[PDB]
């Protein structure tokens, strides 16, 4: 859509930073397309993922972090409150102890930091979707 | 690229068809972006696919069917001619008894017919590529 996909925004994240991400998948849900969002710790997308976020639409969703080069332990969640066919909103919460991920304004997934967010330099969205509101809040000191 | 992604022609396909693409990961091989072809039974997403490729680059590359709805035999190979960050051509030949996979000039997957290529009516191509150049052959019988 309005937004190029894969899309890249520098960015930096602490405790009460929200991620809004607004956008639909190009695939019905048979066919299985995917969705990704990644925190990096540096602009380059060979960089370490600090919170490694990956639906497949349909099926599940697994998170991760990658740390200095290598996958760590995923955690994979069956939850899947997104809508075959619909445009979905993801709201991706910084609190103390963890990522929230709200979808269509239903907490569906946490992720217990193992990196400092503070970390993040760099946010990609990418695979088979288009993005409509890509959003990083600022408002905290 | 010049081609969108997700790219959708109308095709058909008998014995001498070759369906040639030209494209490039949007993602290094790190990130493992996929590539996905299909040939479908009707212009509609959600129909039949008479020969499903997909290339997670620099891990595997399944193909299978999807008959009445439903999945069937997976193959799986762990061949990976695709290079890192690299353009690739794909050039995917309708045999008698099967469909063969060239890459960058090499012989790479083969797949029996399980449905008479005779029932494709189009041919998608998408996931995580750019694509500069999409043909289907059409100069025999």
């Amino acid at each position: 859509s309005l937004l190029p996909v894969p899309y890249t925004e520098a960015a930096s994240l602490s405790t009460g930073s929200t991620v809004t991400i607004k956008g639909r998948p190009l695939a019905c849900f048979l066919n299985a397309p995917y969705l990704q969002v990644d925190f990096h710790t540096e602009m380059k997308e060979e960089s370490d993922i600090v919170f490694h976020f990956q639906v497949c639409f349909g099926r599940r969703v697994v998170m991760n972090s990658r740390e200095y080069g290598a996958w760590k332990q995923q955690v994979e969640s069956k939850n899947m409150p997104f809508q075959d066919g619909q445009e979905f909103e993801l709201s991706i919460s910084v609190l103390p102890d963890k990522y929230q991920v709200m979808v269509n304004g239903q907490s569906s997934y946490t992720f217990d930091h193992r990196i400092k967010p503070e970390a993040v330099k760099m946010v990609q969205v990418w695979r088979d979707i288009s993005l409509t509101k890509f959003n990083v809040s600022y408002l905290k000191r």
